[PDB]
């Protein structure tokens, strides 16, 4: 038969809507081929709330067994859906074939579903995971157990600022920049153990796909195409595809934008000192902070700021980015978030927690130089209103921004006719619509 596609989203954080973007893009440059995206019930109706006809998603078990009582660890909502996976995306995929007609001809999911690899080969299927971060954090999977046997894995102590230069494309990423399960965190988590698996399971895939290009490194580029089969960056996305009305009243390039993405918050004592930066420059904003944390809001500080900001549960983000109004950006340096950052033309300042955020903060700081860093790393009334003060009034700002307009300029051309990126798109146009081997 034609090809079906399945997709198999992480559905945590923002992994499924780039994931659905892709496929979009797939759907219409492989028409011929349908394509089933499987999720959970609460991923999808975000997700998908103009579809491509050839597209329909699948609600699959978050695992959460019927009486479950959470315990109230982290990563627990994880753990469950990752243990019932297997069968639950199993199972939805029964469900598509029997609904089309057609086996399964290829399987796409997001890197993070490290098992699909054995789910391909038991099908018979390539195996095309999609890695929804930066080529940094790819890097450091692919090269887990190096990492390890370079440093050990008793502790960095001591350590935390020596340079991981033994890694190509890498050499300004320290010890401490790393991601919680390579060399410190808890190393026997689940989390840990499938990010170990899945960066040694990878070199495998038929190809590994990234939304980003090639030209933001090199190195890191070349690199990685000898660690892996195929590695295509086929991004940025964004380029490729009442907050205005408030915003339309500010003057060019003097509003802060604060968010820390779907799954972050800081703790309520940063929540206290960026209020209070906020309050004594008295900078017009917008930060999108979740409704529960306005509890840790000191009293009257939506009263005082009220001329000036807004606090918002959720705003339009990219579209907030891309408006002129708009200096600075105060973020956690997620992947998505930072190319939003660079449509715009906003400099970042970066206040990092877990994940790949560090590897982001240091690209972005120390890297492309594009945005700064906090003044050790948690937010404090001073270090925030000094960072404004650079970005918005004085000359670091300006260098920020041209390095900004220089990079996204680089992006622009990855994506256009010729560039690297769309050639790279057509290549995974032809491995999907490759119907099954026989
Ligand atoms: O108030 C908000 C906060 C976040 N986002 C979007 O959520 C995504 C955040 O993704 P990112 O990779 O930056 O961080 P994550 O949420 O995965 O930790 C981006 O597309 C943002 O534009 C948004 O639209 N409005
Ligand atoms: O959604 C998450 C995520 O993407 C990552 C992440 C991303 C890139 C990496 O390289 C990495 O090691 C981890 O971590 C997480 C850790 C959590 O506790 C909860 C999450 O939701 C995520």
């Amino acid at each position: 038969t034609n090809p079906h596609v399945a997709v198999l989203a992480f559905p945590f954080s923002t992994h499924a809507a780039p994931l659905l973007a892709v496929v979009r893009r797939l759907a219409a440059a492989a028409p011929h081929a349908v394509f089933s995206f499987f999720s959970t019930s609460q991923s999808n109706a975000s997700i998908f709330h103009t579809m491509q006809c050839n597209i329909k998603s699948y609600d699959i078990s978050d695992g959460v067994p019927e009486g479950y009582v959470f315990a109230g660890r982290p990563q627990e909502d994880i753990e469950l859906f990752t243990r019932a996976a297997p069968e639950s995306f199993r199972q939805g995929m029964v469900m598509a074939v029997a609904e089309t007609g057609r086996p399964v001809s290829c399987l796409v999911a997001d890197a993070f579903i490290w098992f699909a690899a054995d789910m391909a080969a038991e099908m018979g299927v390539a195996w095309l995971p999609f890695w929804t971060a930066g080529p940094n954090s790819l890097s450091t999977h692919v090269y887990i157990d190096e990492i390890r046997e370079k440093i050990g894995v008793s502790g960095i102590q001591g350590r935390e600022d020596e340079l991981l230069n033994f890694i190509p494309g890498m050499s300004k990423v320290r010890f401490r920049d790393l991601q919680e399960g390579i060399v410190f965190g808890n190393l026997n988590s689940l989390f840990s153990r499938m990010l170990h698996r899945m960066g040694q399971v990878l070199p495998k895939a038929t190809a590994v796909f990234i939304n980003s290009f090639e030209e933001l490194d090199d190195s890191l580029t070349n690199d990685l195409k000898s660690k892996l089969k195929t590695y295509l960056n086929i991004g940025p996305f964004n380029l490729i595809t009442g907050c205005l009305q408030w915003l339309k009243e500010r003057k060019p390039t003097s509003v802060v934008y604060i968010s820390f993405g779907t799954v972050t918050t800081p703790p309520p004592a940063e929540v206290v000192a960026l209020s209070e930066a906020l309050e004594a420059s008295r900078v017009p904003f917008i930060w999108s902070l979740r409704d529960k944390a306005r509890v840790h809001l000191p009293e009257g500080f939506l009263e005082k700021t009220r001329g000036y900001g807004m606090v918002v549960p959720w705003a339009p983000q990219a579209e907030v980015l891309a408006h002129e109004a708009v200096g600075a950006f105060v973020t956690h340096c997620g992947w998505n978030s930072l190319w939003e950052s660079v449509a715009g033309g906003v400099p970042l300042i970066c206040r990092p927690f877990f994940g790949d955020q560090r590897l982001n903060g240091r690209m972005v700081e120390d890297v492309l130089e594009i945005g700064v860093r906090i003044e050790g790393g948690v937010f404090t009334k001073s270090g925030l209103m000094s960072c404004f003060d650079q970005i918005l009034s004085q000359e670091k700002g300006k260098k920020l921004r041209e390095n900004l307009r220089a990079l996204r300029e680089t992006a622009d051309r990855a994506v256009g006719p010729k560039g690297s990126s769309t050639e790279n798109f057509i290549t995974l146009v032809d491995l999907v619509s490759k119907p099954k081997d026989v």
